[PDB]
C-alpha cells in the first residue's frame, strides 16, 4: 500500500497477546518471530496477557493511551474486534480510535493480517511466514486509515466490525469449525466440506444501499445512538428501509457476506476486484439454487482469487455503504469478525478511514 502516516523512531508499543491462541504457542512465537525484529527496529514493547473474553476490551477501554505510539494485537480477528470495540466504548472515543493499531497473526482466523500482507505486495503466505511479514510491516512503521463497520442488532446492541459480518453457510462453518481448532486454517475447508454434504438454505430478507445511490439527502430521523458516530444512512429496525435502497427480491440464500477487506482468511482471497474506497465495503450473497459442485468450485477458486471468473448466476457482488439483513423464522447465527452473534435482525453502515493500522 501507500502510507498516510508513519510511527516515530524509536517508538513504544503495547503488545496485547492471547497465550491460548495459536494452539497455545503465541507467546513462544512472539519470542522467536517477533521480538528480535522489534529490537533491530528500535521498538520498545510491553506484553500484556489476555485470555478471557472482554479482557483486552476492558483494558483498552481503561488504558492511558498517551503512553503508547501503537497497540499491537497478537491473536487474530477476534482480538482486534475486541480492541476496536473497547476503543469505541470510551467517552474520548474520537481521539482514542486514532491510536494506530497492528494485527499480528496467531493460529487461525487471521483474515485482517492476510489482507494487510496482500496490500503490502507479499505473496499469499501463512502461519510462520505471515507473522514474520506482519512484523516486518510494523517495523517499517507505515500507517493507513481503515474503514469501520457500525452494526445494530434487533435487541438494540450497537457494536463495530473491522473485517466482516457473515450469515448462512459461512457463519455456520465459522461456529462449527471451532471443534477443529487444533487443525489450524484448514478447519474452514473441512467444515465447508461437511456443511456442503449436509447442505441447507437460509430464508431471510436483504436490503442494501449501493455506492451510486448515496444522494445529498439523509433520512429524516435516523437511529438514535447513545454514544459514538451517527449512522446517518440507517433508520430504526422497526421502520422499513428508505426507498432508495435496493430490496433483494430473492429470500432464499446459502450465504450473505459483508466484507471490508481483500481476504476472508490467510488462504481465501475473496475480493480480487480491488481495495474498497473510503466508506465502502464489499457485499456478496449466494442465492439458493447453486449446486454443491459449484459452491465447492467457488470455495477452492478463492485460494488464488479466481472465483469471480466462473460468472455463477447465483453469486451477486455489489459495493455498498449500508445493509440490512433480517433472517426469517427465529434468530439467525452470524459471524462478526469471526465471532459468534445471534440476533433476529442486523443492520450496518460503513464509516470511512476511521482508524489507523500499520501496513505496507
Ligand atoms: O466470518 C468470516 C471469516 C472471519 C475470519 O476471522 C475467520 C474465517 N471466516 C470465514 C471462514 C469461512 C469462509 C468460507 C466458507 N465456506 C464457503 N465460502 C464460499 C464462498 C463462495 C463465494 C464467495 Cl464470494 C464467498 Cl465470500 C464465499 C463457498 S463455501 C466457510 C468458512
Amino acid at each position: 500500500a501507500m502510507g498516510s502516516g508513519v510511527l516515530p523512531r524509536p517508538c513504544r508499543v503495547l503488545v496485547l497477546l492471547n497465550p491460548r491462541g495459536g494452539k497455545g504457542k503465541a507467546l513462544q512465537l512472539f519470542r522467536s518471530h517477533v521480538q528480535p525484529l522489534l529490537a533491530e527496529a528500535e521498538i520498545s514493547f510491553t506484553l500484556m496477557l489476555t485470555e478471557r473474553r472482554n479482557h483486552a476490551r476492558e483494558l483498552v477501554r481503561s488504558e492511558e493511551l498517551g503512553r503508547w505510539d501503537a497497540l499491537v494485537v497478537m491473536s487474530g480477528d477476534g482480538l482486534m474486534h475486541e480492541v476496536v470495540n473497547g476503543l469505541m466504548e470510551r467517552p474520548d472515543w474520537e481521539t482514542a480510535i486514532q491510536k494506530p493499531l497492528c494485527s499480528l497473526p496467531a493460529g487461525s482466523g487471521n483474515a485482517l493480517a492476510a489482507s494487510l500482507n496482500h496490500y503490502a505486495g507479499y505473496e499469499q503466505v501463512t502461519n510462520e511466514d505471515l507473522l514474520t511479514n506482519c512484523t516486518l510491516l510494523l517495523c517499517r512503521r507505515l500507517l493507513s486509515p481503515m474503514n469501520l463497520l457500525s452494526l445494530h442488532t434487533a435487541s438494540g446492541l450497537r457494536l463495530f466490525s473491522v473485517l466482516s459480518l457473515a450469515w448462512g453457510f459461512i457463519a455456520d462453518v465459522d461456529l462449527e469449525s471451532e471443534k477443529y481448532r487444533r487443525l489450524g486454517e484448514m478447519r474452514f475447508t473441512l467444515g465447508t466440506f461437511l456443511r456442503l454434504a449436509a447442505l441447507r438454505t437460509y430464508r431471510g430478507r436483504l436490503a442494501y444501499l449501493p455506492v451510486g445511490r448515496v444522494g445529498s439527502k439523509t433520512p429524516a430521523s435516523p437511529v438514535v445512538v447513545q454514544q459514538g458516530p451517527v449512522d446517518a444512512h440507517l433508520v430504526p429496525l422497526e421502520e422499513p428501509v428508505p426507498s432508495h435502497w435496493t430490496v433483494v427480491p430473492d429470500e432464499d440464500f446459502v450465504l450473505v457476506l459483508a466484507l471490508l477487506h481483500s481476504h476472508l482468511g490467510s488462504e481465501m482471497f475473496a475480493a480480487p476486484m480491488g481495495r474498497c474506497a473510503a466508506g465502502v465495503m464489499h457485499l456478496f450473497y449466494v442465492r439458493a439454487g447453486v449446486s454443491r459442485a459449484m459452491l465447492l468450485r467457488l470455495f477452492l477458486a478463492m485460494e488464488k482469487g479466481r472465483h469471480m471468473e466462473y460468472e455463477c448466476p447465483y453469486l451477486v457482488y455489489v459495493p455498498v455503504v449500508a445493509f440490512r439483513l433480517e433472517p426469517k423464522d427465529g434468530k439467525g447465527v452470524f459471524a462478526v469478525d469471526g465471532e459468534l452473534m445471534v440476533s433476529e435482525a442486523v443492520q450496518g453502515q460503513v464509516h470511512p478511514n476511521y482508524f489507523w493500522m500499520v501496513s505496507g
